[PDB]
């Protein structure tokens, strides 16, 4: 897609069985608990065009997903069947969708709406993980405001009732720092800038006390062989290993298989709780083989992941499974 992302867009959120307009002043901000529809009208190389992006937040329920399916069939038909359709889950957005918000980062809040509970209110202390990919696309994902949630590879924003902080990992890029600044503008708070290793007492206090967090040599490295995740499985009748692209999300770890995370200087073998013995044995064999064609191999179990592993994921919830 060569279009520059500056065409007219409309964004609706799924609320029960309806789609409901989102405040246009907040375009680029989404609730991870919800599902959205973006109708993007553009003009490129002489001709007009249309795309519908169906965006699914990582905590969106199965009924929201079914309701957007009907809602998109309705929109498609209202428009005469003219648009290009594309389904997208959180963290796997193509470049073109990321460009729609004017160089701003996509911001993803905790919470959302449901038929039962309505619109959740924002917490009074919130933490945001700001990560950008090789190509400069930036995502700011809200997580639980604990010290353990930090990782040296990224920038973070911390907003309390009384103060705001912009924490900067040793490994954080300039695109991640810029993105944190833009989140801070949307939050209407002015930051105290904080480098990793020289945090003020107020920063730790606001996170609930100082603690160990997600770090390693590789996570700390600025230079960036950026890490690769693989799914290993014998569910089809034989053992195979395929790559999982896009941002590393916790949903990508298949709980009935074994996963390999290659951070170059190390290889993690994550073992799903419903994976079979043979999947782990063969994955250990394949990792060892891949390494020797040119390094610790660390085995980790679902629910008992060390911080060196978890730091590579964009958002982690300890009560996800
Ligand atoms: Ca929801
Ligand atoms: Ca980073
Ligand atoms: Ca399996």
């Amino acid at each position: 897609m060569d279009d520059d992302g500056t065409g007219q867009k409309q964004i609706w959120r799924i609320e029960g069985s309806n789609k409901v307009p989102v405040d246009p002043a907040t375009y680029g901000q989404f609730y991870g608990g919800d599902s959205y529809i973006i109708l993007y009208n553009y003009r490129h190389g002489g001709r007009q065009g249309q795309i519908i992006y169906n965006w699914q937040g990582a905590q969106s329920t199965q009924d929201e997903v079914a309701a957007s399916a009907i809602l998109t069939a309705q929109l498609d038909e209202e428009l005469g069947g003219t648009p290009v359709q594309s389904r997208v889950v959180q963290g796997k957005e193509p470049a073109h969708l990321m460009s729609l918000f004017g160089g701003k980062p996509m911001i993803i809040y905790k919470g959302g709406t449901s038929r039962e509970g309505g619109q959740t209110a924002p917490a009074s202390t919130r933490l945001f993980q700001v990560r950008a990919n090789s190509a400069g696309a930036t995502r700011a994902v809200e997580v639980l405001p604990k010290a353990g949630a930090l990782n040296s590879n990224d920038a973070f924003v911390l907003k309390t009732p009384s103060a705001a902080y912009l924490w900067v990992g040793t490994g954080a890029s300039e695109a991640e720092k810029t993105g944190a600044q833009e989140l801070l503008r949307v939050l209407r708070a002015q930051p105290v800038q904080v480098a990793e290793g020289s945090e003020p007492d107020g920063f730790w206090e606001a996170l609930g006390g100082k603690a160990a967090y997600r770090t390693s040599p590789r996570l700390k490295d600025k230079k960036m062989h950026p890490p690769r995740l693989f799914a290993c499985s014998n569910k089809i009748g034989r053992f195979v290993i395929e790559e999982v692209p896009g941002e590393l999300m916790q949903e990508d770890l298949a709980t009935d298989d074994v996963m390999l995370l290659d951070t170059w200087d190390q290889v993690f073998v994550w073992v799903g709780k419903d994976s079979q013995e043979e999947e782990k044995t063969e994955a250990l064999t394949s990792a060892k083989r891949y390494i020797e064609t040119d390094t610790p191999i660390t085995v980790v179990k679902q629910g008992f992941e060390p911080p060196s592993f978890v730091g590579w994921f964009l958002g982690w919830d300890d009560d996800y499974w």
